[PDB]
C-alpha cells in the first residue's frame, strides 16, 4: 500500500540527483550512501536540519529513466572510502562528505510517465529536466515519488522511525 509512503514524503523535500553512469547510482543502491560536490554538499545539509525527510531522486543522463528514489538519513561527514567512477575532469577529493541514504525505491521510472509534471522551480519544465541539486517543489515531488511502481521489498517502518 501507499500510505506509509505518503507519511514519510508528508511536508518533506525533494532534490534532483542526475548521474554521469549507472555505476555509481548502482553503488549508492548497494552501500546506501551519496556523495556530491561541495556546492550541492552545503545544500543538502541546510535541507537535512529544516525538514523532516529530504528525498533525493536519481536519474541517469542518457538512460529517459529515473532510478528511484531515496531518503537522508545524516548530514555529509568525511569514512569507509567508495569507489566512485569519476567524470573527464574530477578527482576523488573534489567530492564531498558522504551523506547516508535509506531507499524508500529502487526501480525505474521511464520520462514518458511524468511529463504531466512540471517544476516551479525551475521556470515549470517537465520535471526530468534540471542541473544536478535542482529542488523539486512539494507537489510536484509527492506526485513524481507517487508515480514509482511500489517496491514490495522495502519495509518504511524503519524509516519512519528516524524521522
Ligand atoms: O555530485 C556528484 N556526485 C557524484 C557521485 C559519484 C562520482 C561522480 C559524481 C559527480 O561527478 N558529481
Amino acid at each position: 500500500g501507499t500510505s506509509k509512503l505518503k507519511y514519510v514524503l508528508q511536508d518533506a523535500r525533494f532534490f534532483l540527483i542526475k548521474s554521469n553512469n549507472h555505476e555509481n547510482v548502482s553503488l549508492a543502491k548497494a552501500k546506501g550512501v551519496w556523495s556530491t560536490l561541495p556546492v550541492n554538499e552545503k545544500k543538502l545539509n541546510l535541507a537535512f536540519r529544516s525538514a523532516r525527510s529530504v528525498i533525493l531522486i536519481f536519474s541517469v543522463r542518457e538512460s529517459g529513466k529515473f532510478q528511484g528514489f531515496a531518503r537522508l538519513s545524516s548530514e555529509s561527514h568525511h569514512g569507509s572510502p567508495i569507489h566512485w567512477v569519476l567524470p573527464a575532469g574530477m578527482s576523488a577529493k573534489m567530492l564531498g562528505g558522504v551523506f547516508k541514504i535509506d531507499w524508500i525505491c529502487r526501480r525505474e521510472l521511464p520520462f514518458t510517465k511524468s511529463a504531466h509534471l512540471t517544476n516551479p522551480w525551475n521556470e515549470h519544465k517537465p520535471v526530468k529536466i534540471g542541473r544536478d541539486g535542482q529542488e523539486i517543489e512539494l507537489e510536484c515531488g509527492t506526485q513524481l515519488c507517487l508515480l514509482f511502481p511500489p517496491d514490495e521489498s522495502i519495509d518504511l517502518y524503519q524509516v519512519i522511525h528516524k524521522m
